[PDB]
């Protein structure tokens, strides 16, 4: 969840 965050913004 944390990575799929950081990449989307």
């Amino acid at each position: 969840l944390a990575m799929a965050l950081a990449q989307a913004l």
